[PDB]
């Protein structure tokens, strides 16, 4: 269980694989999201939202003809997101934000 920037980081650069607390919007969405009430502790105790894409529709990660990118949720409890995000790209490099997207600052 973790939910900050280098946690999720070192969780996943050694396990490859995202906290034991991390679920993308997509299962979130069918596991029953609501935007009108952004549920999260209720239908998921002690987890976050993290392991979708980001295609990177900002113009604000580094590109390449053959590449990914990921974005995850950042210092989360119980009630909804924040402006606190982590983006870590298919290359091994580690972004995050705490504006919510608007700036991007590098980690590792």
């Amino acid at each position: 269980v973790i939910n900050t920037f280098d946690g999720v980081a070192d969780y996943l650069q050694t396990y490859h694989k995202l906290p034991d607390n991390y679920i993308t919007k997509s299962e979130a969405q069918a596991l029953g999201w609501v935007a009108s009430k952004g549920n999260l502790a209720d239908v998921a105790p002690g987890k976050s939202i993290g392991g979708d894409i980001f295609s990177n529709r900002e113009g604000k990660l580094p590109g390449k003809s053959g590449r990914t990118w990921r974005e995850a949720d950042i210092n989360y409890t119980s009630g909804f997101r924040n402006s606190d995000r982590i983006l870590y790209s298919s290359d091994w490099l580690i972004y995050k934000t705490t504006d919510a997207y608007q700036t991007f600052t590098k980690i590792r």
